[PDB]
């Protein structure tokens, strides 16, 4: 198998733990809400972009994951980050799948 592919964690530890030993994967993060109408219309295009480009890509519902929401500083659902090398490098906030698809292009 491969790590590229679309997963949705569970609790908070679990991006530490994907990222600690895929360092070297472009990481793309979904945080949503299920209170965040755009995050249901977009998450089909998500999973759309996940199935072309040889990335990691990550679901997050901001509520069970509290503590990742708050490290990496989310307000608006959908923000979309993108972590590289040991950090983020890049986000899009709000739900535009064009934008989405234009950092992936950038950092992968």
């Amino acid at each position: 198998g491969s790590m590229s592919k679309l997963i949705e964690l569970k609790q908070d530890g679990d991006l530490e733990s994907l990222l600690e030993q895929h360092k070297n994967k472009l990481v793309v993060v979904d945080f949503f809400a299920t209170w965040c109408g755009p995050c249901k219309t977009i998450a089909p295009l998500f999973k759309e972009l996940s199935e072309k480009y040889d990335a990691i890509f990550v679901k997050v519902d901001v509520d069970k994951l509290e503590e990742t929401a708050r490290k990496y500083n989310i307000s608006a659902m959908p923000t979309f980050i993108a972590i590289k090398n040991g950090e983020k490098v890049g986000d899009v906030v709000g739900a535009s799948i064009a934008k989405v698809e234009d950092m992936i292009k950038k950092f992968i």
